[PDB]
């Protein structure tokens, strides 16, 4: 019945609805007061509109407000066990088997027959129209020439190994193709889409115009394999054909204006200059290596225009690339040449002209920005990549004598070398970054470093103010920048690492030694480096008594060169007069050996102060300012617009010295800004102006200030460097090699004590990064008077808050290769068992060696995938929560590994591959018992298995006749 505990007046959370005779108010989950009541009625209403069948077995319903489970009581009808059985229980199992077969079958064949097939047949159809476009074939039996295609280097085999080794390569290329292309195009469509959307385009183009089953996966590879067809005809037989005639004009083009117009020019005007070279020096020099360069050029040529440079990518791929730039190119065009003619005064009134005008100009806007953000995120962090590793990384990890490093170690597969420039130069770009904003805010002035953006910049539109300027102006700013970039890390790290030390000083301290040089990106020399690299970089991050410490040393150097350099306020701000005015003493003799006694020997003027020296020679020193105070930024952030008025010479009573112009600023203003010049709001907020002291001859002196930065950092990078390396050798080799000579014997000693002693003249990695730690330690003191081994972890964890896929990844593994193992063991225990040889020499005709280690390699394929599916889906379910997480994980991977390896060791022990392998390999050949062992305990697990079996056709009958009791009653909770 229901409950008297329903309080007059309660009614259900849902429906609001008092309890009705027909219709009771239950509480199923941990709530209180009105919204604990529900009807049942109700509540399968909302676990419906939710899409949850709570009839199927194992449906969770929770509270959406308390997030506990809610309970489903179940009646029963008159049928009982009695009623089914057997035969029910025997139905119910087959159908739900038939069922899962069905299922299993269905996601097998679709998941292969994709992934397989259509990659497949996207290879097969490229080849086959790079075929019939070539008009020959490389192999003219038509299968071979399917396979191996157009592949080089590739000595054809038609055994079945030979064709399943080749045939997963073809299916990588496909796949990585695919991908490339469909991340270009999802590319393109955002940018396209951004830049739609924005609230500026519609004032250009108004500024611009003016105003007015089985069955069904079998279909379903059909119409992919037809769409992959037209695709690639389309795609890549009307590029390439219309590309073979743009390279024929484009060819003759280009010899025509070549053979006239250098030919002219080198008649006309070279003699003299080919004279001069004749014995100038160089002319031999320059022409063979110019020779040498220019026969590779010739040989490219030669090579498209005769059929012989095939299986090459960029001879087959250079039409298509001419078609598609002369595409844009034309689209372009077209979009400008139709822009003309109309403006703001006279609209255009062809609503069918409008549409082609509005996607021409978005189509050009999106190219544009497209290039813009593509250069600036991936073309010069490469670059920057490269130059850093043949700055520095190729003089010390590799000998000085090569250029390039990074292309030898990744030899597996050479296009790799992408990603490890990438992250050099994105790394580089990062710290140097953080070193520019720790500068920024603490030394200098605000207001010395405008041109670099800003971090904070609130009025920062990214997009928009990419739309309005001309590609120009953004191009020569990105060029610019990566000229100082390159400037930077060409000059100081290979001056430092090229040709200082290896030829000027003769020493190799710079040079990692022979026997621990890296060669490859899968061996132990290079992970065990960057390993160390990395976690001495986050044990140096979390100390806090270094930070000060490199704040504390630049400021004190910042301020030793600025006070000398004459540039202590326009870089500063703090001043003394002193600073302004270099006097002349008697004479440059007596300057040069006697500056301080001249200086110990009041204004006044350059006449004045010759006259003084002439008459009296007892002053050997004057004063007089020859300095100018000029106008400079406040911030920043100003506006792009202001700067141009600013950097004008202003005298004492902030009175400009002389008149400035503003027609030429305007008009400067006008051309600078493009068509689109009004479309531009300027934050004129933060605009203020200092008052500052420039030295006379203002362009060497902030350059000597890099020049003197670069050489200080430098001091500190090798200054560190080596007394880390120095202190360890000494702590390590004055301490523990005593102590292993006491307690070993001169004979784990012998490769410390060689690594120990050509330290002295080598670099070491890891006595730098041990040394760096300690002297972190050190200079933490040093700091305190003028984190030991617990906080390490303890930051570790946080960090760490990649481990929940490689822990289950190596836990099914395991698993799997004991359970493949142990299949492949037991398989042998049969045919040692038939031949106590007769059947064992039958079967061992059709391949018996290799057949049942394939099955065994199957079957446990199939369990590890099976682990793994539902490793995932508890690590999903379960996202002190790692030690719980972990626990579980540990758990469940030491009840496997050790079930299944309690049958190794019993054997492993009864015999104290293996002894089943060798049984079987003992044909010319105390055994009885260990036979007998492996024979009775196989029995035995047989008889579990099959008991396992009875439960679980027990537990299915128990399901059948329970399920029915409670579909017959509803009943809720």
């Amino acid at each position: 019945t229901f409950n008297d505990d329903a309080p007059s007046g309660a009614t259900c959370r849902i429906c609001r609805g008092e309890a009705t005779e027909d219709n009771p108010l239950f509480h199923p989950c941990k709530c209180r007061g009105s919204i604990k009541y529900m009807h049942e009625s109700c509540l399968l209403e909302w676990v419906a509109s939710k899409n949850i069948d709570i009839s199927k077995p194992g449906a969770d319903v929770k509270c959406d407000i308390c997030h506990y489970p809610i309970q489903f009581k179940t009646i029963y009808a008159e049928n009982m066990p009695e009623k089914i059985p057997f035969s029910l229980l025997l139905s119910k199992s087959i159908l739900t088997f038939f069922e899962k077969a069905r299922l299993a079958l269905t996601i097998g064949l679709a998941a292969v027959l994709y992934i397989i097939g259509v990659p497949l047949v996207w290879n097969m159809f490229g080849k086959l129209y790079t075929m019939m476009l070539d008009g020959s074939s490389p192999y003219p039996d038509f299968l071979k020439s399917l396979i191996y295609g157009y592949d080089q280097s590739a000595t054809p085999e038609l055994t079945t190994r030979a064709i399943f080794y080749q045939l997963l390569q073809n299916h990588s290329f496909t796949s990585l193709q695919f991908i490339m292309i469909v991340i270009l195009h999802i590319a393109l469509y955002f940018q396209y889409d951004m830049i739609v959307r924005e609230d500026v385009f519609s004032k250009m183009v108004f500024h611009k115009i003016g105003p007015r089953k089985l069955l069904n996966v079998i279909a379903y590879f059909i119409i992919a394999v037809v769409f992959t067809a037209i695709y690639l005809a389309i795609s890549y037989l009307f590029p390439t054909f219309i590309g073979f005639g743009l390279l024929k004009i484009y060819f003759g083009i280009f010899k025509v204006i070549l053979r006239g117009l250098c030919h002219l020019y080198y008649l006309s005007g070279a003699h003299i200059a080919y004279n001069g070279l004749t014995k100038l020096v160089v002319d031999v020099a320059m022409s063979w290596i110019s020779d040498h360069l220019i026969h590779d050029i010739i040989y490219l040529y030669n090579g498209y225009t005769e059929n012989t440079m095939k299986h090459s990518i960029f001879i087959r791929a250079l039409p298509a690339l001419t078609t598609y730039l002369t595409s844009v190119s034309i689209v372009c065009a077209s979009s400008n040449l139709v822009s003309r003619g109309y403006g703001r005064e006279n609209g255009m009134s062809n609503p069918t002209r409008r549409l082609i005008f509005q996607i021409l100009f978005a189509l050009k806007c999106t190219f544009k920005v497209f290039t813009l953000f593509f250069i600036e995120l991936a073309g010069f962090p490469i670059l920057a990549g490269v130059m850093l590793d043949f700055s520095l990384f190729c003089p010390i990890l590799a000998s000085n004598s090569r250029m390039l490093w990074v292309p030898s170690i990744c030899a597996i597969w050479p296009p790799f070398s992408l990603f490890v420039y990438w992250t050099i130069g994105t790394l580089y770009m990062y710290w140097f970054a953080k070193y520019i904003g720790m500068i920024r805010k603490n030394i200098i002035r605000p207001g010395v470093l405008f041109f670099i953006r800003s971090p904070e910049d609130p009025n920062i539109k990214i997009l928009h103010d990419s739309l309005i300027h001309p590609m120009s102006i953004q191009l020569s700013r990105l060029c610019l920048s990566m000229f100082i970039y390159a400037i930077f890390i060409v000059l100081g790290f290979g001056f430092h690492t090229r040709i200082f030390f290896p030829f000027m000083l003769k020493s190799n301290l710079l040079s990692v030694p022979e026997a621990y040089k890296p060669t490859s990106i899968i061996s132990w020399k290079f992970n065990t480096i960057l390993l160390t690299l990395y976690f001495t970089k986050r044990i140096l991050e979390s100390s806090s008594y270094v930070k000060p410490l490199l704040e504390r040393y630049w400021k004190t150097i910042f301020k030793l060169c600025s006070r000398k350099l004459r540039l202590s306020s326009f870089i500063l701000g703090k001043d003394t007069p002193t600073e302004r005015g270099h006097i002349v003493y008697r004479n440059l003799f007596y300057k040069y050996i006697a500056a301080k006694n001249a200086e110990w020997s009041k204004p006044k003027t350059l006449e004045q102060a010759e006259e003084l020296f002439g008459q009296v020679r007892d002053v050997h020193a004057y004063f007089v300012p020859d300095g100018v105070l000029m106008r400079v930024p406040s911030s920043d952030i100003v506006s792009r617009n202001y700067v141009q008025t600013m950097f004008v010479p202003v005298t004492k009573d902030d009175k400009l010295l002389k008149p400035l112009d503003l027609e030429r600023i305007k008009e400067r203003n006008k051309r600078a800004a493009g068509e689109f010049g009004y479309l531009d709001e300027q934050n004129t907020e933060y605009d203020q102006y200092y008052i500052v002291y420039v030295p006379p001859d203002f362009r060497l002196r902030y350059m000597t200030l890099l020049g003197l930065v670069w050489l200080f950092a430098s001091i500190l990078m090798l200054g560190v460097t080596f007394i880390s390396q120095a202190l360890i050798n000494f702590v390590c080799s004055f301490g523990f090699l005593p102590v292993v000579k006491l307690l070993l014997g001169e004979r784990v000693y012998v490769a410390w004590k060689e690594l120990s002693d050509i330290s002295y003249s080598y670099l070491n990695i890891y006595y730098v990064c041990v040394g760096s730690v300690c002297l972190s330690k050190i200079a933490k003191d040093i700091l305190h008077f003028t984190e030991g081994q617990g906080i390490f972890m303890a930051i570790f964890n946080s960090i760490f808050d990649n481990l929940m896929v490689f822990i289950a990844i190596m836990i099914a593994v395991i698993r799997t290769m004991v359970s493949w193992v142990v299949l492949t063991d037991g398989i042998l225990a049969c045919y040692n068992y038939l031949t106590i040889s007769y059947t064992i020499g039958n079967s061992k005709w059709f391949k018996y060696d290799e057949s049942l280690l394939f099955v065994v390699w199957i079957i446990s394929s199939m369990v590890n995938f099976g682990t793994g599916y539902k490793s995932l889906k508890l690590f999903f379910r379960n996202r002190n929560f790692l030690k719980t997480m972990a626990l579980e994980l540990f758990k469940q991977g030491f009840l496997h590994m050790v079930i299944y390896v309690l049958p190794i060791i019993i054997l492993s022990l009864v015999f104290l591959h293996g002894s089943r392998s060798f049984t079987l390999s003992l044909n010319e050949s105390m055994q009885d018992i260990y036979f007998g062992l492996l024979i009775a305990l196989e029995s035995f697990t047989f008889f579990f298995q099959a008991t396992v079996l009875f439960i679980q056709w027990f537990k299915s009958t128990v399901q059948n006749v329970k399920d029915e009791v409670y579909t017959k009653g509803r009943a809720l909770e």
